[PDB]
């Protein structure tokens, strides 16, 4: 019964804000008397191909952004630009803000988003940093700013701010510090991601879950070295396996009995035939954002 | 960018506590002075197989029930049982508790489940009820009494309770008035459900889901009509199509400019040849767990 879910968004609702400035307008995320958004809302649209974020700040007062929390207009305060989020210092802090902090997340790794719209939360879902530093997201137009998010104990560590889509329909943002993740820059002009590679450690927990669910056709005895799985993996656009990631999957491996090394085997030999029309898990495609922690914990 | 995705939770997960009889526990809902929970609570491990709830309940006062609310305990201060649901009369009206209704949900809707373990929230997902009347959730133990839920402009729609995971990993529950979906009882026996079906409805909205985000492959030259469509269903499990089910998707055909009929003309040809490897919005089989709504919506 393996299936995405998305950590429960109750503390992260309570922080989404809408911040406008003149007619351009976004989601920000406020957290005691902080307002978090992409300094992108500060852009006309004659702005928003090369923009000189410097001259277009110091050109602002604080009574030009408006922050609307639902029924209530927050005054800014203060404002600061932090890479490529802006700061604005509020009048209020936030009587919602949960224990939190902010974190990098790292390809691979899988988090929640919180999809926004005018500051109104719409819908929430799971889905994964890739290795070309973008993200497969659903995001229409409107959701600049919306959050991405993990939850551990009560604490939310935030760790994705959505800016933009790229014209092959995937996305980019920053962490809550500002820095993109990946090679781009906040500008409306078309930029590419990287050539993208699948994550290996992740077909290989999905793998895992499959044999957990009952399904072994893929199973073999072929014996590799992590080196060798490594070289074969590269030549079809799989991430090598570190490792760290081996011991990741100890305890998928204890369970089922098959030592890491011996499902990489399998994978390799699934990399070099295919899958003879065959499915796994009632699929054709090796799914790449199921982690590890996913599998065990379901 | 389509997937399956969740209403955001805050407003239920304001709504969920912690029940417990003795050594028993499960999750409730907290609305305003009233806790809903599956009856099953008044069970000692014991009692699980084939109890007599009317004796257990006869058996018991307001002091046995334990509630608790995170770190807060609620007195209570009545209690009846209605159908397969208890409903405790506490204390304390729930200052959280959201604008809501109790609704019951036909086979094919979909809705986003708060799957919670003992009395805490941990996961957020879309599914939709099977023909057959169970549900193919993501469930483990201790989520007894989490709630399944839709949201529209500030209201809750509340439509199911889990109690129980049937041998083949399915699920089964109640609505909010304590009623089953299908033909199951709350007792700790192996139940089966009736054979399952496609539903036909909700993959016709998905293949049109498909066409407005540029996966046009399927579609061919040819139309059928309703009758002769629902020869081919028959034959491979799908449920009928009616013109009520046409008539739904009028909408999606505008949006598109493909009648309904040539849609089915598609899904025919799509079900005799299979699939060619190739897939539609990601995925390598015909999904039936998003319904017209949910394709307009995303
Ligand atoms: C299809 N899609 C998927 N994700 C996105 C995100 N996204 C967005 O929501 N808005 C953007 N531009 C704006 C236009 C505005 C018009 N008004 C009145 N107000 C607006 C505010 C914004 Cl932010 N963009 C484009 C974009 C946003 C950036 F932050 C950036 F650095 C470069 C960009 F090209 C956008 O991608 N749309
Ligand atoms: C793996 N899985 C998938 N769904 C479920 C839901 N589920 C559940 O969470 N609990 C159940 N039995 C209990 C045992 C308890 C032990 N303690 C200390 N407290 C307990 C409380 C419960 Cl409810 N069940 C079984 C079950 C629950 C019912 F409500 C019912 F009518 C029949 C049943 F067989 C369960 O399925 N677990």
């Amino acid at each position: 019964g393996f299936r995405k879910m998305a950590f429960p968004s109750g503390k992260v609702e309570g922080c989404m804000v809408q911040v406008t400035c003149g007619t351009t307008t976004l989601n920000g995320l406020w957290l005691d008397d902080t307002v978090y958004c992409p300094r992108h809302v500060i852009c006309t649209a004659e702005d928003m191909l090369n923009p000189n974020y410097e001259d277009l700040l110091i050109r602002k007062s604080n009574h030009s952004f408006l922050v609307q929390a639902g029924n209530v207009q927050l005054r800014v305060i203060g404002h600061s630009m932090q890479n490529c989020l802006l700061r604005l210092k509020v009048d209020t802090s936030n009587p919602k803000t949960p224990k939190y902090k902010f974190v990098r997340i790292q390809p691979g790794q899988t988090f929640s988003v919180l999809a926004c719209y005018n500051g109104s939360p719409s819908g929430v879902y799971q889905c994964a940093m890739r290795p070309n530093h973008t993200i497969k997201g659903s995001f229409l137009n409107g959701s600049c700013g919306s959050v991405g998010f993990n939850i551990d104990y009560d604490c939310v560590s935030f760790c994705y701010m959505h800016h933009m889509e790229l014209p092959t329909g995937v996305h980019a943002g920053t962490d809550l510090e500002g820095k993109f993740y990946g090679p781009f820059v906040d500008r409306q002009t078309a930029q590419a991601a990287g050539t993208d590679t699948t994550i290996t450690l992740n077909v290989l927990a999905w793998l895992y879950a499959a044999v957990i669910n009952g399904d072994r056709w893929f199973l073999n005895r072929f014996t590799t070295t992590l080196n060798d799985f490594n070289l074969v993996a590269m030549k079809y656009n799989y991430e090598p396996l570190t490792q760290d990631h081996v011991d990741i999957l100890g305890p998928l491996s204890a369970q089922t009995g098959i030592a890491v090394l011996d499902m990489c085997a399998a994978l390799k030999e699934l990399l070099q035939n295919g899958m003879n029309g065959r499915t796994i898990l009632g699929s054709t495609i090796l799914e790449d954002e199921f982690t590890p922690f996913d599998v065990v914990r379901q």
